[PDB]
């Protein structure tokens, strides 16, 4: 009778990400489909990768579903059209994966159970400066997306307060040809170009980049973590360089061990950030209900900020006073059409 | 030799607000045409009423022109593109007009000398209810711009608080057929519509509205602001009332009064709150390199943050440490054709 909004990209543009939260949330669910002796229902609403649907779906769950609580969204710019709608109705929203700090700040009743972009930008320039030795790069912003717009704002804070120097160049989502941009990058002769944006652009600029003989790094953040990069991409994403929030062979405390046993028995491959993240959105909210030890609404979105050392598939999950939660920035390179893992940076190495 | 790049949509949707915005500045120019004993030159660049060529200006007009300082843009989601670009190589930003606070918050070197929407929201959400007592209001977003979105949360936030009942709509910009929502919004029976778009979505859905049969009331924001809004609308939106930074009828102080003559003079017609709010921009960017002394582009950043007591075409001019300017709401309201004022709503009236 307890129902739970899944508000997520399951058609369009960024679909990928929907079916990979999807498949986390349907284990969890799976696990624990009661609580405080209730059965939850999941409400799967479609945002086909649209603002407008998003906003709608939000708007639909809240006046005709009467959910007591949203789990969602991905992108950044769906999770700010629907954070909003959550607040003004006091809806509890736990959004699996959404980076944007403006998703949470100045709002009581949406959190999630990521890190956030000022930490995912600082920890990439720290990586490409220190450890690649990038010291000129091209950043490749999306106009269109909130999360990148704000990515390559951190990453470009960062990055120069260390020294180094930046040219940025700009797209939307939906661009086939990014001839303009790459001619502009190409001329400040980079060590690497960073691209913001989503796993369709970015595999795009990165066939063009290379067929334009480019050798220096490509380096993207989180949106390039759907195997569609690769599917798109082949050869020319080979040695991409990016951040996420998880890599399966980093497994390390048993409830993120156990997903991955899960997961493969269900999927026969190795699950990735977006399954992990999907699974604890559904398992921190259910938590936070048997804290709160009944319904209201106030207390469940009281508790997911009260969140501590509770063993995710994502990780340990600590949730602070502003719905962010603290969590380690990994680092990840393609190599021979598969995701190695390369490095973790927790907040402290910065 | 001192060059300062004018940042507009002198071009495409919202080309009336590069126009009105563009006016002002020349008078101004033409008023106080050097500072420090040196000429000023404006860089006037079109952003094509496009983020993607908003973002490409501001990198242009730093990285090629290399200017001093940077006037514009006028939609906050223009602003929100470059205001990052602006702080990050530290040269001083002020826009005339663009109210979402996450233009200034966070950053030192971009200030604006208009008020923030958490006010101009707040002040219609008071209005409606208070003055036209309103209590069923649909409020149509546009998904596309980061001032519609803002401005509509911070509306709801205050309407909802006194006790108001709200349904949501979304739309994008661009958008010609407004049938859906409009049905959405009839069967919601309310009091009042209102829409934080801009003018050529605003006088679409009005004339769309009115066809309908719907007498309730049709509000919106600064938006609303552009004789366009007229052109288009005609009848439908006879009555509609809307937030703004001005009217000249209501002037003031010497120099406000100043410049509706001289506006008066040069056009046959009164100046719009978007004419004094670009005269006001400059004006206030020359004073503060006058305070500062030298052509430091740190302290001519300080000097716009101190900025008090000044007297503007707009109003009195006081910019607060965040960068925001200390300034009413203007309430004007449709009738036979041109714009009449209606009421003042200085910060303490709510
Ligand atoms: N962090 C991205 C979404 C994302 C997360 C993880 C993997 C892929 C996409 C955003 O906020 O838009
Ligand atoms: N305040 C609007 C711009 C605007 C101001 C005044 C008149 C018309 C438009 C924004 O931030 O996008």
């Amino acid at each position: 009778v307890v129902k739970i909004a899944v508000i997520l990209p399951m058609t369009g543009g960024i679909s990928a990400f929907g079916r990979m939260v999807w498949e986390g949330i349907q284990i969890a669910h799976e696990e624990k489909p009661t609580v405080l002796g209730e059965e939850v229902e999941l409400v799967l609403l479609d945002t086909r990768s649209e603002k407008t649907e998003a906003a709608n779906a939000a708007a639909r769950a809240i006046d005709k579903e009467k959910v007591l609580a949203i789990i969602g969204e991905v992108a950044s710019a769906h999770s700010l059209a629907i954070a909003p709608i959550a607040e003004e109705n006091k809806v509890p929203m736990v959004t699996p994966a959404s980076t944007n700090p403006l998703v949470t700040q100045g709002r009581k009743f949406v959190s999630r159970v990521c890190f956030i972009d000022p930490f995912q930008g600082a920890a990439m320039a720290v990586f490409a400066y220190k450890n690649l030795g990038a010291k000129r790069v091209v950043v490749f912003t999306d106009v269109e997306q909130d999360y990148s717009v704000g990515l390559s704002n951190f990453f470009i804070n960062k990055f120069t307060e260390l020294g180094g120097q930046v040219k940025r160049v700009f797209f939307r989502s939906g661009d086939q040809d990014f001839s303009a941009q790459l001619s502009v990058a190409m001329s400040f002769n980079p060590d690497a170009i960073y691209i913001t944006g989503y796993y369709p652009e970015i595999a795009l600029i990165s066939r063009q980049a290379r067929q334009l003989g480019f050798t220096g790094y490509i380096l993207a953040g989180d949106g390039a973590d759907a195997p569609e990069l690769i599917e798109i991409g082949g050869e020319a994403v080979e040695g991409l360089l990016f951040t996420t929030h998880y890599h399966p062979k980093a497994a390390s405390n048993p409830v993120a061990k156990k997903f991955v046993e899960v997961y493969k028995e269900k999927y026969g491959k190795e699950p990735a950030a977006l399954n992990a993240l999907g699974y604890d959105a559904y398992m921190v909210l259910l938590d936070a209900i048997e804290r709160a030890g009944s319904f209201d609404r106030e207390k469940i979105a009281e508790e997911i900020r009260k969140t501590r050392n509770f063993n995710g598939a994502s990780g340990i999950i600590n949730i602070d006073e502003n719905g962010d939660a603290i969590k380690s920035v990994v680092v990840n390179i393609v190599k021979n059409g598969s995701v190695d893992f390369e490095a973790v940076i927790n907040p402290d190495d910065l």
